[PDB]
């Protein structure tokens, strides 16, 4: 049906624009990497200098919680050793560290003291054995004493056959809902909503329902049009899903669009 | 109305996924720059350093042609007056390199000779007086002795307030016509076309008008559906464009679509 090809193509149109989003994050996180990875080459070992480099990015990217940069085991300097249980360092001495903004706006350096545990260390652990880009499940982290929900867009580092680790760019959920929020895929009206790869919510109109399991509508994120009794708009509606990938991810996202049945079947 | 909608829905994601193919350009130029302009304040000064980060980001990119690095005249160093005049060098001793690879596939840093002559060096002398990013009209460059048309997408350095020089992504028109010319936006059918700024063909199916002025029936390039005897298909055809942006540019290329309307007639 053509009304149908044409709600399947807004949703394809929102999902791109989403990808770009994230896709630029990937980017930011992708290609520090690489620089990253070409200063051993050039006989530059000072871990300061990757502080520098992190920062720059950051300060370059005002609205990402933080960017973060594990490196393999000892692989940039050598040095895990000196470093592994000095005060204030990264478990076994790894360059493990992340950037943020303090509460002034200056930039803080912090160790990773997560990287190596299942769960809150994913956006480490998971990119690290796939060396696949990720889009990480969300989490929680306390930013200047701040409970924040967030998501990781995780780049492992790749060069020459070589892992040289990962960098992440560090988004918090509510910056991803702003613009979702914003999308009207209908004559002004009716709405969209993310969903995680394991179906988690990014972005819902009710926002009570942010990083909850979703326990809806979808026939498997179908790319079919279907009808179904929407509790937001409070009419029969209709729902398409499309996927939202990054960079060399295998996984994705699932951007939704939801609109009234009155106002597609009526304009026809 | 519910047809042209369509006709404008599909345009707009077919240029958005061109877009997203010059943005990725955009961010490789413009990542490098930002960590290249880290470099000093980190107390490196060595233009080596410059060399191989150069080097690690085209490696990583294989399609691309080059990754042109223009600074800001010492700001990197202040050592350009003990590199002016050699041979070998960039005018005026400046930080002003390209890495490419060569027939035999290894990376080698060359001079930008051309950074200061109008013409040749506008993908350094255009962005670095409006400090935007900008998809550079097409232009052509003997790389390893072989004259080859590509587009530079080239991405200011600004950091702090200070401009710090402009890194480029330097890319064939083949590349970007290779996928151009896959798009069939309606039913398998129709074509897309690219217009720079400028109006000139960054790519049309008929490739002997690349880099040519387009003098066709344009409606002030709008989102409106317009109808039009297109030689391509041999037959009415609907024209829509959309603009396709990189970065922070207030300049813009159009995608145009382009579909029968025999076919569109349909429903």
């Amino acid at each position: 049906s053509l009304a149908e090809r044409y709600l399947q193509q807004i949703a394809q149109s929102e999902a791109l624009r989403i990808q770009q989003e994230l896709n630029y994050a990937r980017d930011v996180a992708h290609n520090l990497g690489q620089g990253l990875a070409a200063l051993p080459s050039a006989g530059i070992k000072d871990r300061a200098v990757v502080d520098k480099m992190m920062e720059y990015a950051l300060r370059d990217n005002p609205e990402y919680l933080s960017i973060s940069v594990i490196f393999e085991e000892n692989v940039f300097d050598g040095r895990d050793a000196e470093f592994a249980d000095q005060p204030g360092q990264a478990p076994k001495g790894r360059y493990a560290w992340f950037v943020d903004r303090d509460q002034a706006g200056n930039y803080a350096m912090h160790p990773l003291l997560s990287y190596l545990t299942p769960g809150q260390g994913d956006y480490y652990l998971l990119p690290q054995k796939s060396q696949k880009d990720t889009l990480i499940e969300p989490y929680t982290y306390a930013y200047n004493g701040v409970p924040t929900l967030l998501t990781s867009v995780a780049a492992p580092i790749v060069s020459q056959g070589k892992l040289w680790g990962v960098v992440t760019s560090d988004i918090s959920l509510a910056s991803l809902q702003q613009k979702i929020n914003q999308i009207k895929p209908w004559e002004g009206g009716g709405y969209a909503m993310l969903l995680s790869s394991a179906g988690k919510v990014i972005s819902y109109p009710d926002k009570s329902q942010t990083s909850k399991a979703w326990q809806g509508p979808t026939d498997n994120f179908t790319s079919s049009v279907v009808q179904h009794d929407d509790a937001i708009l409070g009419e029969q509606a209709l729902v398409t899903w499309q996927p939202v990938t990054i960079g060399n991810s295998t996984e994705k996202w699932y951007l939704g669009i939801v609109v009234p049945v009155s106002q597609v079947m009526a304009a026809s």
